[PDB]
């Protein structure tokens, strides 16, 4: 798991996200969709977004970014004790949304990118290490639930 110090770094970084959750969420999703267009196809309600300008102008995309990062933030604040919060998300993403674990890797990478992009010089090496560990733990616990379900994608 993560040490006390590492969790503290994670939650300090998260304070930066919370100052503009919609903006961070929007940029995370745009990074995901532009870097990996196959991910956009999982969202019937975002398929019409043909260009990045359209993505940037989508108020619904910002709304969804808020929903995603709010869920993630609640999970991070549990500092690993997140079974009850994580289980339903793992199950909805496997059974309903059909999201391969690879796409969770993609979005994890997008979060790290957006943190540097929005806070250049203010996302230190220790903070990146801690946030990476937290996102890996999240992904790994989802992966365990995916294996239970026999879900691949
Ligand atoms: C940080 C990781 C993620 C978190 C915390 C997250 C969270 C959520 C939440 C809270 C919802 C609404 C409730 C639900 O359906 O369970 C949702 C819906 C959804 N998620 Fe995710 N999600 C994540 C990653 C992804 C990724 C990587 C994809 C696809 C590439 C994805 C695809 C979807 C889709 C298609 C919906 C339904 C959207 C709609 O039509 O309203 N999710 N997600
Ligand atoms: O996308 O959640």
């Amino acid at each position: 798991g993560l040490s006390d110090g590492e969790w503290q770094q994670v939650l300090n970084v998260w304070g930066k996200v919370e100052a503009d959750i919609a903006g961070h969420g929007q940029e995370v999703l745009i990074r995901l969709f532009t870097g990996h267009p196959e991910t956009l196809e999982k969202f019937d309600k975002f398929k019409h977004l043909k260009t990045e300008a359209e993505m940037k102008a989508s108020e619904d995309l910002k709304k969804h970014g808020t929903v995603v990062l709010t869920a993630l933030g609640g999970i991070l604040k549990k500092k690993g004790h997140h079974e009850a919060e994580l289980k339903p998300l793992a199950q909805s993403h496997a059974t309903k949304h059909k999201i391969p674990i690879k796409y969770l890797e993609f979005i994890s990478d997008a979060i790290i990118h957006v943190l540097h992009s929005k806070h250049p010089g203010d996302f230190g090496a220790d903070a990146q290490g801690a946030m990476t560990k937290a996102l890996e733990l999240f992904r790994n616990d989802i992966a365990a639930k995916y294996k239970e379900l026999g879900f691949q994608g």
